[PDB]
């Protein structure tokens, strides 16, 4: 990694795709170590003396220590993670003409198209080029068209590494050419969109079984056997295992279930045994069984004992290896519930990896992986497409869905462009210029979408703060003491001999904006936001997943610290019946008690219940340890309402035409959720299509005032006041 | 003990690993009978006329006739536990130069002698050594490498024992040490701290077949043929057996069934015959079948000719015993009902053993086995390496989880250490010196885990006494005569005509601390505790474990004297529709009724029911002969409530200005739960919620009065009484 840089620099993976390639991100403080100015061309040289020369370029968030590098340069130079390099300031000259040839292995005799306008011109923008070095220019969504690998057979400035500005003619030969360098179809970690933390968390964790073979194979420590993967597919499960294989240098051997179901009675097992034994003798290699869940579900529900021994044998084949051949059996599955206890015991698989559906941050990264093969990407075209925009329309979808989604974006572009022009056997050059991906390609691609999976609550943080919602400072001032302090002050409550409580219960009028109260304490904690809505219980009540509902806490336990917020969950108790068809409880209700009582009072997880109809609960949540603290949400008052109105209403334009005091007298009946609606509705009455300098007017508030009904009654406020007594 | 507490003694194992491997824990009289006192280095000579020196040490629980000593010195000399030893105090000698060599197997040429400064130079601890001594030092990296073993090839003083002072120079010649040996890495009795009574039983069972100096003619007993193990495997389960072989010095054979079941019809049998034949030349030896579960599962479920011939071959192995050459048969399975009736009966397996799960303690003694190899001799950080603080957190898991947990703990530390430094081919000293353990990594690793516990009940005895909860001296005096006396005075009963009762049923308001009432008498009875409650019972229902309900009594029966406590048995009957799906009855009650009638009270079991509403359920549990005495728990009262509050206030700081009499008299319609929360909620007001350093105040108990509200109504409290009258 780092020698105290300026010569040996730590290599990282580009968080962007970068313009072209040779553009390489460095830090101002790091740029002084090699002593040059941005825009300069520097050459990085390392083991094998395989080289490329790149640009000194901007940082973004970069720590002083890293260098964001594209895997293309790494693949050409074969750079592993955190390698050591020799960099120096080099004088780069002007090219005259460079003779290139496509890779026949990857092409298979397809593209004769003339790329002087497209590939070449793109290559004419400030790209250093090396003779006898294979380099690629991305872009061009698939017609059969990618950034195509071009090895330099000759450069007119013979045996001189040179840079191509915009004058020179790059030479497209199309002549067959063969090299040793690997087909880049074998991927890199960067090719996996995933997430940062997730991919990283999995990266260094999947890094340890190998670590790296080069300087350290095994001296201290030791391998912890195999690995397991969970969850539905991301960009892919086979891709994650394969990306680890390619960069690591170990051979990649795919073992799947259907191959075992193909042949029986020693035909598959001997074939599987041979491939297993062949993997070690051919090591380094990666042994990966995806469908093991299908072959080894065993609760003894399946049949064909001869089939059970086969996988129970593959388990015995693993420990037959000393871990001296440097190969790992990597498992994968959709669910951990399917495992046989044999897979569970250490010595076979002791490692656990959860593949979750990447958040918008991940889908934002997946947009880049696709825009690497196609135009129209953020900063790729000078017109900027902000990645959060496209992510706004992707909900819980994965890479395979985004790919299929982008595949349709291009397919539509194809469906429009090509058929109207049709085409012939030769691929014209013109079609590549006319080809333009449009923001509509996403629109028409979004027209076909669907979730394939069952919902399981996920982490997030809002922007809410105490000021973002007004009123009720008394309960608010208490929430600080309840949640934040046990996290920041675990050692205090020991000296006090006072044992805190796990969680509390918010109860008050229906729909006070109770969700906002959770979001407020959520952002404050700077932790993850987990809210269990009724509909989620409904959805999980249909699939008899009430089991899964307990993993929501388990998930909260592993991702801790987090705040698990239970909304309306109380309804489950009376749902079938309170005492009617069930006495105090269901099998679902006890699950909350199991996880809540089992976990310690002070942990990274914070439990918050919310019920605005608190009596229909069965007593379980009321008893000690079961949500002890009873927190009542009283309705806002004339000052809070005035204070809640002023906060939510000033997020848009405002004018003296409507004032806080006069409207406050008009609302005695509305909670945080209702008040914010009045502000929007009043603005929906006026319009800025016809001239308006403000989004609100007193006449408009009076219109919304008529629409909304002061549903509050001192009667409905009495049940809570009387109920807290009973 | 041993016949002589003087020079001649018996050798016993160190119960705590301790730094004292080179030290020896020595009783106060045993030293006096020998000679001198604490502070003297001693020379020990024993059977085989091999010697070693050590430093003595202070007793705590020791009895004169045992000197608790490490396996290192014994394994170095090669001695087992129970051998006779000649100990004396001698001169403290010193080495001018000393040699040490690593093991070949452990190395495989992986360490060239770097590390001299971090280990040995720091290893000069004034630990008495011997000529050609084999010394073990802890250290290095973890991820699961065990203690670092050295052999002394040379000590510059010619053929004399020495103790290591802190000056001397040291030689590492990169020379051989041993390519073969019985090591501490090869496991020992000490490495497992969970077995206490079980390990004891195995001794008479392994010894006599190994024989031993004490017994040959074998009065009574017999050469037991086989052994069976139970419980989740992988933690000690596989290690226990191979540990009995290493310490017994017998010849060990590990058997893997699926690799035997690999071959069919005559290829497998000869392999089995060879494993058994192999045990004949080594007879007496150790046969261990881990896969017996998979080898003979057949209750008539799975068919085929192979499983009957392989077991029949195993059944043939039971007849092949000459009994003068007797070899041990050990096996591992997750239950007894899994194997086949032929093997269950004597003549093949006459010994069937349950291997349980560790307690917070039991897990703690598994930690020091791991901590032995962990750096940072002691922790001032948060949790001291007196390990009480680390062990108590978890609901608890087996050693494999702790191993993988601490295995990843040192890994989390490595993640912060190594990736920043990385390394080159060599591993210098400073790197090993800089890195040390940190408890936060154990917590970060605690967040990545799984609850290996599936369905089961660990038992214990509580600390609750009658002082923890006061009031109702009549019921307090009643539970004593009902619980204790059946154990203490069953004979007084028969002479005068009364017979030991069956059980009694507690009932009263919810959350009065009724869960503590049983724990209170449980401490007085000094018996084992069992809690039968809904979340646990329903957990059996989810897994259709109802048979296990009977196993709880049977398990409480083998570990008896024990106490079983049934609360929440309410929720059991109605939730299946006591009156809804049947008239009064369900299946689960039959399990309790069947098991309740099947057990008996001379087995050390105390049947205790607890019910909030003794009506809705079946009269069986209510009728006498199942639950005899009926006990109503009335609500706390001022004078008793006062004492209970005095029990709470002595756990936290206190001020004179607060008086428990007045507030207790301001409190009405409350159970013990509200108050134990009250005192806590009050203390929160004074010190932290109001951010001061100060002890509580009367306003705080008044502030809690505003927070707390009546729960139990005086009218229903009368209803419970009238309800009981009927």
């Amino acid at each position: 990694m780092e020698s105290n840089n300026g010569i040996i620099l730590r290599v990282a993976e580009a968080n962007s795709t970068d313009p072209g390639m040779s553009r390489v991100r460095l830090d101002e403080s790091s740029r002084r170590l090699l002593d040059a100015e941005i825009g300069d061309v520097v050459e990085i040289e390392k083991v094998r003396k395989t080289v490329g020369r790149v640009y000194r370029a901007r940082p973004e968030d970069e720590n002083k220590g890293i260098v964001r590098i594209d895997s293309v340069m790494r693949n050409n130079c074969g750079a592993s993670i955190g390698d050591k390099v020799k960099v120096r300031k080099v004088r780069t000259e002007i090219a005259k003409k460079v003779t290139l040839a496509p890779i026949i292995r990857k092409d298979q005799r397809l593209k004769f198209g003339e790329g002087i306008e497209e590939y070449v011109q793109r290559a004419l923008i400030r790209r250093p080029m090396l003779e006898q070095d294979n380099i690629s220019v991305p872009g061009l969504t698939l017609a059969g068209q990618t950034g195509l690998l071009f090895k330099v057979v000759k450069t007119l400035p013979s045996k001189v590494p040179v840079e191509i500005g915009e004058e020179t003619k790059i030479e497209i030969r199309e002549e067959p050419a063969s090299e040793v360098l690997e087909e880049v179809s074998r991927i890199s970690y960067e090719d996996i969109g995933g997430l940062s933390e997730q991919l990283g968390k999995i990266r260094e964790m999947i890094e340890l079984p190998l670590k790296h073979p080069e300087l350290f194979e095994r001296l201290g420590i030791t391998p912890p056997k195999g690995v397991i993967l969970y969850g539905p597919p991301g960009t892919g499960k086979t891709l994650i295992a394969r990306a680890v294989a390619n960069e690591s240098g170990a051979n990649f051997l795919s073992i799947n279930g259907p191959e075992i179901m193909s042949k029986y009675y020693g035909q598959s097992e001997q074939k599987l045994r041979e491939i297993f034994s062949k993997a070690e003798e051919t090591a380094p290699s990666i042994i990966f069984i995806d469908e093991i869940d299908s072959i080894a579900p065993k609760r003894e529900e399946v049949q064909g004992e001869v089939e059970r021994r086969v996988v129970a044998q593959l388990l015995t084949l693993m420990d037959g290896m000393k871990e001296r051949g440097h190969v790992i059996v990597i498992g994968a599955t959709n669910r951990i519930d399917a495992i046989d206890p044999a897979l569970r015991r250490p010595g076979r698989f002791d490692r656990e990896i959860e593949i979750g559906v990447p958040d918008r941050n991940g889908r934002k990264e997946i947009l880049m992986i696709h825009t690497r093969n196609m135009p129209l990407g953020m900063s790729e075209e000078e017109k900027n497409k902000f990645l959060e925009e496209m992510a706004d329309y992707t909900y819980g979808f994965v890479g395979a869905d985004l790919a299929a989604l982008v595949r349709e974006s291009a397919m539509n572009a194809l469906r429009r462009y090509l058929p109207e022009i049709d085409l012939d056997k030769p691929i014209p050059t013109e079609i590549l210029e006319k080809m333009v991906v449009t923001e509509d390609d996403f629109k028409n691609a979004l027209k076909s979408i669907e979730p394939s999976s069952l919902r399981e609550v996920m982490v997030e943080v809002p922007n809410v703060h105490w000021d973002d919602i007004g009123g009720l400072e008394d309960v608010k001032r208490e929430i600080k003491e309840t949640v934040e302090l046990p996290l920041l002050k675990p050692d205090v409550f020991k000296r006090l001999g006072i044992r805190p409580s796990k969680g509390f219960l918010l109860y008050g009028p229906p729909g006070v904006g109770k969700t906002l109260l959770a979001k407020a304490v959520a952002t404050e904690s700077n932790a993850n936001f987990i809210s269990i809505k009724g509909p989620e219980v409904l959805s999980k009540w249909v699939g008899e997943s009430e089991k899964a509902i307990r993993e929501i806490f388990k998930k909260a336990k592993q991702v801790a610290p987090a705040i698990v917020f239970l909304d309306e969950i109380d309804s489950i108790a009376p749902r079938r019946g309170t005492t009617s068809d069930s006495g105090v409880t269901e099998r679902i209700v006890n699950q909350l008690l199991t996880s809540l009582d089992g976990i310690e009072v002070m942990n990274g997880v914070v439990v918050i219940g919310a019920t605005n109809r608190p009596d229909i609960m069965d007593p379980a949540l009321l008893r000690a340890g079961r949500f002890d603290k009873l927190i009542y949400i009283p309705p806002p008052d004339k000052e809070a309402r005035l204070s809640i109105l002023k906060v939510h209403t000033k997020n848009m334009p405002l004018a003296p035409d409507v004032d806080l005091n006069d409207i406050a007298q008009r609302t005695e009946g509305y909670v945080g959720a209702d008040l914010e609606n009045l502000c929007r509705e009043a603005g929906m009455n006026a319009y800025r299509e016809n001239p308006d300098a403000t989004s609100v007017s007193q006449k408009n508030f009076l219109d919304a005032l008529k629409t909304i009904r002061p549903s509050v009654d001192e009667e409905v406020i009495k049940f809570y006041r009387t109920l807290s007594e009973t």
